[PDB]
């Protein structure tokens, strides 16, 4: 089966200069109806096609998948190659990551992060999917 | 089960200046067998892994999945951060969205369109894939 | 089905110089149960959400998806649009290739390769990853 | 899926003299996981291999598949061709039933009922089952 | 997959006199949808719970299941020990086959036909399904 | 995925008089590319159509699915009514079983045994089937 989310925050732009991975608002999946089941995994991705990051350190973003319980899956990261960019562009990112639905967890999400003490932002589609298989 | 559907276009470049979506010649996948089946999904995912776009005003590249009927179901896409690059680089894209094959919709493509007036190009592979699974 | 491989070779990162696309080590899938099946196709997705490359001459970095018989089942790169980027950013890379599975190949793996005298790195989370299915769905 | 349960009343076994039809007790399937799923369905097999009936008007038993908001799914019997058998034998039994998913019934169980005032009887093993599947 | 199909002859019964084996109305599987699938096979159930025979030479009933092409997948039957039964009792029969899909079959159905002259009789519910799997469970 | 076997021994009749079980020739479930899986179930279906048994003390015949690791999964049986038939009719008989494919087990197998001395016959089509499945559906 398919799980599936997504934004396009146009109107109300998203945006995160924590130094620490925070909730992408309106990025999870609703896994309850498969949790508890030691016999599915879920391999899930994480598309974010077009964030920027702000900022005059070499800015940059990260992104994790992440679940309800706090367990990090998969990370990664854009930065620019120059301290401060002219005008910082659009690095299209993805990430992709499996988990065991074997747990309790009824949410994976997305989280985002800084560096070098940048803003990330998000303005327009990205998603979370999932494809759920027995093992 | 998978459908697919890939392009190289090394002998023969891509190209766009269109400041519109315009389809992506190759890069459609046929879902005609999968039509007016409300209890299957889409899961699509288009992949240009290598595009590169020229101009002179932060110049970059927008990609769009749409179905036959005109819907735009994902849309992003890549820019520089210069305004006038030394020499455009290679900007991997990626871009996943979903469908409800309810409809009677039997094709589902990529578009691509300019920004700022550059020119988008695709001279080597890229594809366009979905995993196509019951609801339930 | 699922099949699925990460690495995160942060303690001892991965590079690479060599202009012939070479393996990236810990990024294979074994499909060996599900060769030789006219009735099975796999979804294949290389994931390096955070490479970079070294450089004085536009570096970049290129990647493909490969069977055990060598054949190349797609590829694509990245590369940074100055001649000596000030300090090589992180661009993230994916890339999805198909593989009818009816031929007797046994593994499906990733491959890097430079770009102008360009050095490769990897110091994080990376994966390869298939959905294999039925042609048929039932 | 699968679902499944099954008997095996040897040391007490059952029976019924029930003209309408009565539960037959642990011959139930709970598919409350499957509930409210309008793209499955469950193809259901009532399996009770070694059945009896007594009386003294042509005994047989009947047997129903239904679900536990009363709809019958599926109906049929046994009988012997003599008005008082020599001695009642055993009169293998099946039946198959489908049943789609889309409501929120929860259990789909085994009923049971005489005939012409018989007795039916159960004391060795019998199961009811069900194979659930994706509409496409 | 599930294919499925049910009768409850209760106003019209019906019945057969035939030596040679007649189609069972209403008790088709359509299986058009799946035809031409060497990677699909068909599991095939024939439930008639409740038949009977008439008759005065130990009477009884057969049944099969065949494809549209004339193929012959599973048969047998039922019959009485007394030569003429006081009041020919219910025998429930059940049958089960398989079919690859390979071929360009189009129907899967059930057919009856008689034993020493009987007349077969269905007056109330009967099915004929099948599971449709592939050949590789992924 | 769908397992199956089936026989049709109408040139050399089988038949047992054995009071305890024994197997039936050719009625076998090969699992063993399934077995050591807590993720999968078999569901199992022994059909046996046209059985009869002869004798002179109420005969019958009694039939079990069991597996290689002597565990009894199933069983039943059928009998007349009568302590001595005019004619042992035809009897149909299926017998439905539930398997959990955790267990080393290699075979899921038909057995049969006799009732009051009789002797049990087989001499047409009959077949052992199972459906195998993850236990979560997705
Ligand atoms: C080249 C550049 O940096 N331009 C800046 C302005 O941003 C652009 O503003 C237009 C609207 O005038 C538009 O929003 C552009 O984004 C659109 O296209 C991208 C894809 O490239 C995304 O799909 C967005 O969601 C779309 O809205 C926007 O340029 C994009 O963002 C900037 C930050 C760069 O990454 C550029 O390469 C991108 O193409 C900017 O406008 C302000 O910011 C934008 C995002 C929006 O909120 C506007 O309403 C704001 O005024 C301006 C002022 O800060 O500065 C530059 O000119
Ligand atoms: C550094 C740069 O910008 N070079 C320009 C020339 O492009 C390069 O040309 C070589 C052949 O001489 C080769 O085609 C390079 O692309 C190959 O590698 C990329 C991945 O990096 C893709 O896999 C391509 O499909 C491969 O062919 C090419 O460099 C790449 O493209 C340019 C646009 C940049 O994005 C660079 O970072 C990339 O590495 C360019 O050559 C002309 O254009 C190319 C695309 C090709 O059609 C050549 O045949 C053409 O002569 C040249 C003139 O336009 O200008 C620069 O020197
Ligand atoms: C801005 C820049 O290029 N800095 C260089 C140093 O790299 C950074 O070092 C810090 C630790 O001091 C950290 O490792 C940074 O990477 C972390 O963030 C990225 C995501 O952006 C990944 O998640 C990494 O796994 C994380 O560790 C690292 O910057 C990142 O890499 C460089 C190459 C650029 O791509 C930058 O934009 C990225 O943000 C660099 O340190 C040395 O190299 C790094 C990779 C690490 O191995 C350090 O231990 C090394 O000392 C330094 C010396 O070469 O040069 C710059 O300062
Ligand atoms: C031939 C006959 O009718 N026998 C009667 C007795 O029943 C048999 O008793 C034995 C024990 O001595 C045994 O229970 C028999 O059943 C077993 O085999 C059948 C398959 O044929 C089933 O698998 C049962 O679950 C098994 O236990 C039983 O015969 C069977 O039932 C009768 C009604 C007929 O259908 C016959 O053809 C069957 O083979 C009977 O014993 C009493 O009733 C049985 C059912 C059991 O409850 C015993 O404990 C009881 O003593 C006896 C007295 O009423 O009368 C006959 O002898
Ligand atoms: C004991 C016996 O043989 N009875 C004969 C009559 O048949 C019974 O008639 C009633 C009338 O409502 C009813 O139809 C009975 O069948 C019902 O139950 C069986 C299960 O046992 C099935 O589910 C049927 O679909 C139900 O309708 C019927 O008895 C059954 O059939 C006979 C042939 C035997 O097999 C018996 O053991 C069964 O229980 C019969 O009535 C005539 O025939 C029936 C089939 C029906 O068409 C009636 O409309 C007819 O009048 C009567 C005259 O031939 O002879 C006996 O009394
Ligand atoms: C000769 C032959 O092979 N005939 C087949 C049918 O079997 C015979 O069927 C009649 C039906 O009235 C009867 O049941 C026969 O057995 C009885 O009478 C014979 C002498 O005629 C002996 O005295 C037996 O001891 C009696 O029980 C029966 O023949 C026996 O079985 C067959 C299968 C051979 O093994 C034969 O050598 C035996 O003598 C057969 O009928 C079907 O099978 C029988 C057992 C019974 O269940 C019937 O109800 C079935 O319809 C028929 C169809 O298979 O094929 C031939 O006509």
């Amino acid at each position: 089966s398919i799980v599936f989310a997504s934004i396009d925050p146009r109107s109300n732009p998203l945006q995160t200069s924590s130094q620490n991975y925070v909730d992408i608002p309106g990025l999870k999946l609703d896994v309850s109806k498969y949790s508890n089941s030691p016999c599915l995994t879920a391999l899930i991705t994480l598309n974010i096609p077009t964030p920027y990051a702000s900022g005059n350190n070499f800015p940059g973003g990260n992104f994790a998948i992440v679940t309800d319980q706090g367990e990090q899956l998969a990370y990664g990261g854009f930065t620019y190659s120059s301290k401060i960019p002219e005008n910082s562009g659009r690095m299209p990112f993805t990430l992709v990551a499996r988990y065991s639905l074997a747990s309790n967890v009824s949410t994976i999400k997305a989280q985002w992060s800084n560096i070098r003490g940048s803003t990330v932002h998000i303005d327009s589609y990205a998603s979370i999917s999932a494809v759920i298989q027995c093992n």
